[PDB]
């Protein structure tokens, strides 16, 4: 009845690198010691959380509020969190909150076309144009457009390559082009965007054609 | 220079009421040390308030923060890890290997369900049941005749989990065909689990008609 219990428990959240994120935890009739774990690692029991320079427990003691405040968010924060309270002095039972997953989003590097600024093609001599978006979490989507902003979906092969950290991804989109004679000095552009991006980013290449 | 372990805790087995100590020693300790029990943080002060039977023993000088438990209870059966947080200069955290503590529980005294005596009739098939309640693990049960011979035939040994899904009740049934010779003879069961210091016995006398 009077045993310590949660008024609020953390829920899954998603946040971009550099952002602030606060995982809620509030206790009614708090009796034991409160602590957050991160992937089952105890973060510590004092509000300043020494050892973790970007973490602190904020809120007032009177309200039982020990929310885990993270700023700035970094990729290393992508993990499972839990709010815990140890048993009370009279044996009031320990309590453990719902686990809360923090998903951290990472904007990719600027998209780049491997072939550079200009490609010198020959009519009917098939050629590859590769757009690359390095290190996004999640992988960036890539759209191709022609000289007039018409989206292409033909002759395009999109692939994803995980980075060694197994969290970030490099996205690649290959446009296989059969250079028509009219294609001379036309442009092709790729547009890359992941869910961390505020809008898409673009790269462009000019195509020259002989014959 | 990284903080690292000099000693990590290993799996141990202990009987309820015993003292058990899980080693953890740190070299170049920079961060704060803490134990977890089934991923619950036990606290970062040596007296571990909130856990009346736990404390971290050893000297700071030796980097020793072994988890001391006394008296051991069934609730201690769990997986433990020794953790040290990042240091002031960014020395990375360390986590020990996990150590499982297996707690053993002696069963209650064995009992024969038919009790003190069986008044039987010749060739009228009868069953004698020995029961050992509440052992972790389940007690093994051996049947012996009046001469002290282990009976290995006509025996059904079963194990039933208890409500807490940790302790077990062991039962062993001996199928007997009453014979004139079996008059006023004795049957004993001997029950023992790994927690027991020795076996415990119950005895039944059988009369034939
Ligand atoms: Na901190
Ligand atoms: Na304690």
């Amino acid at each position: 009845y009077q045993n310590q219990r949660f008024a609020m428990e953390p829920q899954d959240q998603t946040a971009v690198v550099g952002a602030r994120v606060t995982l809620p935890c509030r206790v009614i009739n708090k009796q034991g010691t409160l602590q957050w774990t991160k992937d089952d690692f105890g973060l510590g029991t004092s509000r300043d959380l020494s050892g973790f320079e970007r973490y602190a427990m904020v809120g007032s003691d009177e309200e039982g509020d020990y929310s885990l405040d993270i700023y700035p968010v970094m990729l290393d924060d992508d993990a499972r969190y839990q709010c815990q309270v140890s048993p009370g002095p009279e044996g009031q039972p320990a309590i453990r909150s719902t686990f809360a997953g923090l998903t951290v989003l990472v904007p990719p590097e600027a998209p780049k076309i491997t072939q550079g600024d200009v490609i010198y093609a020959t009519e009917d001599r098939k050629v590859e144009i590769e757009c690359v978006s390095v290190g996004g979490k999640p992988a960036a989507e890539i759209t191709w457009i022609d000289g007039l902003g018409n989206v292409l979906t033909d002759n395009i092969e999109y692939t994803v390559i995980p980075l060694p950290d197994q969290r970030r991804f490099t996205a690649k989109s290959v446009l296989r082009l059969t250079p028509k004679k009219e294609h001379h000095n036309t442009n092709f552009s790729c547009q890359a965007q992941n869910t961390a991006d505020r809008t898409y980013r673009s790269a462009k290449i000019r195509v020259e054609v002989k014959y």
